[PDB]
């Protein structure tokens, strides 16, 4: 399939900065969600789940079509808990009804990362809603009860290499697992609504114990109260992933640069940008605007 980006009619940078600002102001306002984590992490997870359905082999799924709005994908068991992110974005979409669903879900993730003090993520507009019959089937998102070989093979379908995989997984600095959503419980670290390289530091520095949670699933726990999924821990079991974990644990700037590239790529997979499409936009944070 070919999905050509088409700019929302007449819109330019200033329009999308206004959407960014509305998301960012609501992140500030709705700060109590999930015991004062706020909505930043769930919006990043939503951006990953809506883009992470992509299949490079046939260009199905991905961010372009905005198909999470349809029942089949909305009710994917892998998407449990993401309804909170969708409901957050509802009043944004009502204020800016011209933005496509795919542009909104992906911009939500960009805004959340930046407003949580993460790297700038260049972002391109022009995803176009596609009909219900284009919704990918359930089962395209990854399982957490797996090893490094599973992780590596899984991410090949998204055209991600080892460095891109390890960089993307650093988003697990954010938020937490919730037993009723995923069968896992606990946060990955302490500063879980600020985007940092703490995921890699915790992997390397904590004393992890393989325990069973209350859903009878194995997860790695530390005495500080942190947790890692089996797939997270696989990044220090595999020697190639381990080298990259060590790199990002020792170089915050390199992690930010590599995450920004990999996250933009994730959100753009499947999309053909015409020769005369606008350049990627770099949005100012509220702090940078004095707002
Ligand atoms: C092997 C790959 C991955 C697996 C197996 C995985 C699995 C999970 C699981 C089980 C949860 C807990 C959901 C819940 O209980 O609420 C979670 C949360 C989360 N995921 Fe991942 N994930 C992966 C990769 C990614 C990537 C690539 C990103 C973004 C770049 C991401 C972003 C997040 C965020 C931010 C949260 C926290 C959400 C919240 O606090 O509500 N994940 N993931």
């Amino acid at each position: 399939l070919v999905h050509v980006a088409s700019v929302e009619k007449g819109r330019s940078y200033e329009d999308f900065q206004k959407v960014y600002n509305a998301i960012a102001l609501k992140l500030r306002e709705d700060d109590e969600y999930d015991n004062y984590i706020g909505y930043g992490p769930v919006l990043v997870r939503l951006a990953w789940h809506t883009s992470g359905t992509w299949d490079k082999h046939d260009n199905t799924g991905g961010s372009y079509g905005g198909t999470y709005r349809f029942k089949k994908e909305f009710n994917d068991p892998s998407n449990a808990g993401l309804q909170n992110g969708f409901k957050f974005l509802e009043p944004i979409h009502k204020e800016f009804p011209w933005i496509s669903s795919g542009d909104l879900f992906s911009l939500g993730g960009v805004t959340a990362v930046q407003e949580m003090q993460g790297p700038k993520i260049p972002w391109r507009c022009g995803r176009v809603d596609t009909p219900e019959d284009t919704t990918p089937d359930n089962g395209r998102l990854p399982d957490a009860d797996k090893d490094a070989d599973y992780v590596r093979t899984f991410f090949q379908r998204l055209n991600m290499n080892d460095r891109e995989v390890v960089a993307l997984m650093g988003a697990h600095a954010l938020g937490k697992t919730h037993l009723k959503n995923s069968g896992y419980e606990g946060p990955w670290g302490a500063a879980n609504n600020v985007f940092t390289n703490e995921f890699y530091l915790n992997l390397l520095n904590e004393d992890w114990k393989l325990e069973k949670n209350d859903a009878n699933n194995e997860q790695w726990d530390s005495k500080s109260g942190y947790m890692m999924l089996p797939t997270d821990y696989s990044l220090i079991q595999d020697p190639k992933y381990l080298s990259i974990v060590k790199e990002y644990a020792n170089d915050q700037d390199k992690f930010f640069k590599d995450f920004s590239k990999a996250f933009e790529k994730l959100l753009e997979n499947g999309i053909t940008f015409p020769k005369d499409a606008p350049s990627p936009f770099i949005f100012k944070t509220l702090e940078e605007q004095g707002l």
